[PDB]
């Protein structure tokens, strides 16, 4: 049950004036295509406060990896969910190289040890329904610039990859052999969603998650791996189950590989220069 809005104050929404002209705003099945000027944040902060909602986020980090832990948690706290719950769940070989990063009130660290294969152990399956309400499964070598915020949350979402947003679907690094689970074809596709950064409600990432994880047992067992391995599995499972809202590149970045266009108001989660 949703309690009401409290009254607010903002500037009319006008059904004859476009948010944004030059990109794409809303997918073909409906969902919202994330870009800045198409929300106001304050109306839907309001509106997960008054659901007390709390976001896990994950995060892999094994061998050299953990080196990257510091900035990425600590540029989180200053851009992601901020004024919600947030639950960073860090997954390493390494618990004594985890940095000691101060954390704003409401928000939690668990390290979790472990010995592709973040799709079978994200799907903690028990745990996750327990402790939080969305999970977001993001790269550890990145680090947020600006607002990452509940406008992404929705039951299950996809990012558009940066180097693909505006590529025809024949030129997508699909898995294209027909014998990969992973496999589509040339007049198939939506989009290129990058494998770093996916989430949605935990029911909806733990579906994904075991989806991807039989999927590629599946092809283990055949003798080939996708070419682009998670994220290929990922793209076949959000090629056939649409995802509520897709995030645009805004919220997957390279700046040194890309620049800055015009059509990005906001680089707002970035990867980190790495060797
Ligand atoms: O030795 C490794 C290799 C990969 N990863 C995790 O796997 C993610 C995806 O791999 P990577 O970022 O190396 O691939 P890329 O983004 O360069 O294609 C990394 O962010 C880490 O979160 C890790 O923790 N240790
Ligand atoms: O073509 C797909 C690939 O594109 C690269 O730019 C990216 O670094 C890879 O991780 C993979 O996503
Ligand atoms: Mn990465």
């Amino acid at each position: 049950f949703m309690v009401s809005l409290p009254r607010m104050v903002y500037p009319q929404p006008k059904v004859l004036t476009p948010c944004r002209k030059d990109v794409l705003v809303v997918t073909p099945w409906l969902a919202p295509i994330v870009w800045e000027g198409t929300f106001n944040i304050d109306i839907l902060n309001e509106q997960f406060r008054l659901q007390n909602t709390t976001i896990g986020l994950t995060v892999f980090a094994i061998k050299k990896y953990v080196a990257f832990l510091k900035l990425f948690l600590e540029t989180a706290e200053k851009h992601f969910m901020v004024g919600h719950r947030v639950h960073y769940y860090v997954f390493t070989d390494q618990p004594a190289a985890v940095p000691r990063v101060t954390l704003g009130t409401g928000r939690q660290l668990s390290v979790l040890e472990v010995g592709m294969r973040r799709m079978e152990m994200i799907s903690c399956e028990r745990r996750f329904l327990s402790e939080v309400d969305y999970l977001v499964c993001v790269d550890v070598d990145m680090e947020f610039r600006d607002h990452v915020g509940v406008e992404i949350l929705t039951p299950l979402f996809g990012t558009l990859h940066p180097s693909f947003y505006g590529s025809s679907r024949e030129a997508f690094t699909y898995e294209r052999r027909p014998q990969s689970q992973a496999y589509i074809p040339k007049d198939e596709g939506d989009f290129y969603y990058m494998g770093a950064f996916f989430g949605g409600s935990v029911q909806e990432v733990q579906r994904l998650t075991r989806a991807c994880h039989q999927a590629m047992m599946v092809d283990q067992a055949n003798g080939i791996e996708a070419v682009w391995h998670d994220e290929s599995h990922l793209n076949k499972y959000l090629l056939r189950h649409k995802p509520t809202k897709v995030l645009s590149p805004e919220y997957l970045w390279d700046q040194q590989l890309l620049g800055w266009p015009a059509v990005l108001r906001k680089l707002r989660f970035t990867a980190v220069p790495k060797n």
